[PDB]
């Protein structure tokens, strides 16, 4: 991690370089900080630093609860960290509500679950296989799971509050990438207890295998069914939806290949 | 092609009976055109026939250029098409410039173009391991390259011409993906004339191999100063770019590689 450590310490050799230029030029403590939220580099020098503290958080948190790995992990990372950047912003030109540093602080939280998301799944597949099995790997996946289950429960609840108050407007689309998140939570979950029977069983148990993958082509459809109705709502409100059409043609994929493999089974 | 037949053809029996409707709707000429101009599912139906043309020409000019190989490159067709498709979409809010249909069609001239020089650059690396070598093969692959550069040349002298009387408000976009485009056929033409020195000289002829790696590299650079070009302009013009962020890294991942490679060498 020698180049992330090197990485936060520039980005904080900058933000202070900006703060002391700023102190310089107004020697109060007010005129100062308003010059520095007017002056537009130094807020963009300041919102790569928040960017770079969240990332020196998600590369603690990954240590803690996954711990390295270094491998197709991380190159699904990046893709799919791409594929929801793009996303994302396109989703926020989807409405007039342009810059508004909360609404990317929601966004940039939202790519940190959906990062997090995702890593589990790898490292669910990981443990499918042959992984390091003992008491701490289950601790580390039933914390995540606990954890990442009740921050998708509770957003969501606050989205539905959002959405039956003021209206479907912006939080619409937090609450559908949260409700497609819980179902991942919810596939993550199966997985694991199956993994969990087959290993505490000695005997391979195959008779649950296939249910498992029942239970996986059963989660598919519900996935596909809460994508469809988002498309549904977002042609309801809005003229045409942009940002998620890639993500709708890739989980329609993903539910033909299980449907089509399920059928010739 | 069954599918690709079928598919145009339940596009055109669509078309068709909106037309129809229209038509009972309103006797006449000229009030059942102004309808279907009006109403929008109507042209949503006609744009998507528009689209499924397109992709019936694009289908021909493969089979006609290139010729099925339904491998690889199609894989790479799909994937660069969604990154494109999305990078396109990101573009066009990039600016006011909403609906126009006559810039949508621009767009999708575009993305036809960048699809094919994909699957040229496919062809060339199938070509340069031990493909079909024949008289069709090199006159196929010197009609696309003419045909490439010209259209790429005709369209960027018309981009200068355009952002020198105008402005650049949105033809500096096209100027620049269409100066990529030329730099990759520079490259495709390039690895075609090694290759076929390659060929025609019977033995391997390692030493201009080695300057072949060269001009690679060299083309690599050219591309990665334009793309910094770009991004030092539309930082100039406009607040943030957001579009081509994700092929800057691409090319700036691809150039460091290229770079790493031939010092290590």
């Amino acid at each position: 991690m020698f180049r992330t450590a090197v990485m936060m310490a520039a980005s904080l050799a900058l933000t202070g370089a900006v703060v002391a230029h700023a102190y310089y030029l107004k020697h109060q403590f007010y005129p100062t900080v308003v010059y520095l939220t007017k002056s537009s580099p130094s807020m963009a020098v300041l919102y790569i630093q928040a960017f770079v503290l969240v990332f020196l958080l998600g590369k603690v948190m990954g240590k803690v609860f996954f711990g390295q790995l270094r491998a197709a992990e991380m190159e699904h990372l990046l893709e799919r960290s791409w594929y929801a950047v793009t996303e994302t912003c396109l989703a926020f030109t989807v409405f007039r509500d342009d810059f508004s540093p909360r609404f990317v602080a929601l966004f940039t939280l939202l790519l940190f679950l959906k990062c997090f998301h995702w890593l589990a799944e790898d490292r669910v597949d990981f443990m499918e296989r042959s992984p390091n099995i003992s008491w701490l790997f289950h601790c580390r996946i039933v914390s995540l799971m606990f954890l990442l289950g009740i921050l998708d429960f509770l957003f969501v609840s606050h989205a539905y509050h959002s959405i039956l108050t003021r209206g479907a407007s912006v939080q619409l689309v937090f609450g559908f990438e949260y409700a497609i998140l819980m179902t991942m939570v919810l596939t993550i979950f199966i997985k694991y207890v199956l993994h969990s029977v087959d290993l505490q069983s000695e005997n391979p148990w195959d008779n649950k295998a296939v249910y498992m993958l029942y239970t996986e082509l059963f989660t598919g459809f519900i996935k596909v069914l809460l994508y469809m109705a988002f498309m549904t709502i977002m042609i309801k409100v809005h003229t045409f939806p942009l940002f998620a059409i890639r993500p709708m043609y890739l989980a329609m994929r993903q539910f033909k290949k299980a449907v089509t493999d399920a059928i010739m089974s």
